[PDB]
């Protein structure tokens, strides 16, 4: 299903930011380089462990970094100059969303912050609320359209916000708590929701993958799946990966049980992907597996590095590996 394209070594959860000609990858350690096919372009250093990336916008013109001081840096993405560098209140764990002149930033303190693409500064602010101890890790933030995002927050809700003042639109609970104690009030929704057509979905540490009708504002159905990874979309199908190492089906409308695989069980695994009619997840021991539209396993790639995010981007599946090793493949 998949051939190997490509295995590059970073010089010394963070996701590529593929481009039309080659890609930009961060290593941990606080150097981002810009990739032209397979050789490099250029190279930024951070001076600072970076924790959140990398974000792009979807012209592939401007990427994002933010480091463990809280530190926020646009570079330009053909050259890899710096456009600012500015220190929010909060480290991020996700990558930046760019939408319109909007770079959203989603950080541990639960706020959301709505920056200047051109300089940097602070437009909005917009605080959720945290439980003392939340899952480690936080949801992308996502463009709904030019005016609404989406944001997946660790008090297990859905925010929408106006994208150009940070108000909110509108809220769903998704994540429940079970109780005040510290484990039963974990609840992230720290997968990035999907959203397909008018139709929106996300999961939650706590248990619960709500579907709602965007149309209407109503809950189509609640499922049962614990989970920190984006879900993915496959024809009628909402599939995602389990804390446990579960991967599991529902029909996107109904909410009713399509499939469960249990091959993977305490495996690690990332969000799972769609590569045309195929499935694809990875786990801590660096395989990806490939499943069929009715959950059988059916193929196997190795990568060396544990993995916690597959992006497919057109035809091909990029994965970084907590290793310094970015993998892509073609379908
Ligand atoms: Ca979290
Ligand atoms: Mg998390
Ligand atoms: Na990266
Ligand atoms: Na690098
Ligand atoms: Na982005
Ligand atoms: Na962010
Ligand atoms: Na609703
Ligand atoms: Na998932």
């Amino acid at each position: 299903v998949l051939t190997q394209v490509s295995s590059i070594r970073l010089d010394q959860d963070l996701q590529i930011a593929p481009l039309a000609d080659g890609m930009i990858a961060a290593s941990r350690s606080g150097i981002v380089s810009g990739y032209m096919g397979e050789s490099i372009a250029w190279q930024y250093n951070a001076e600072d462990v970076i924790t959140g990336g990398v974000g792009i916008d979807d012209q592939g013109s401007v990427a994002v970094i933010g480091t463990r001081s809280g530190k926020l840096i646009a570079l330009d993405a053909r050259t890899g100059a710096a456009r600012w560098v500015v220190e929010l209140a909060s480290s991020s764990l996700a990558p930046a969303l760019i939408s319109g002149d909007k770079v959203i930033v989603i950080t541990n303190s639960g706020t959301i912050f709505g920056l200047d693409i051109n300089s940097g500064a602070t437009v909005w602010q917009y605080a959720t609320q945290v439980p003392n101890t939340s899952v480690r890790g936080m949801a992308k933030p996502l463009a709904l359209d030019a005016r609404t995002v989406l944001i997946g927050g660790a008090d297990g809700r859905i925010h929408a916000l106006d994208t150009m003042t940070g108000a909110p639109v509108w809220t769903r609970r998704v994540g429940l708590a079970m109780g005040s104690g510290e484990i039963d009030q974990l609840r992230d929704i720290d997968g990035t929701p999907t959203v397909v057509d008018h139709y929106l979905y996300a999961a939650s540490y706590s248990g619960q993958l709500a579907g709602f009708d965007m149309t209407t504002g109503r809950t189509m159905f609640v499922s049962e799946l614990s989970s920190t990874k984006k879900l993915t979309t496959l024809a009628d199908a909402v599939i995602g990966s389990s804390t446990d190492g579960d991967v599991v089906a529902f029909n996107r409308m109904t909410g009713e049980k399509l499939w469960e695989n249990h091959d993977l069980k305490y495996r690690g695994l990332t969000n799972p992907v769609t590569i045309g009619t195929y499935i694809a997840v990875g786990d801590a021991d660096g395989v990806v597996h490939i499943l069929n539209h009715q959950g059988q396993i059916i193929s196997r790639a190795n990568t060396k590095g544990a993995l916690t995010n597959l992006t497919v981007i057109n035809n091909r599946l990029y994965a970084q590996s907590a290793d310094g090793v970015v993998t892509v493949w073609q379908f």
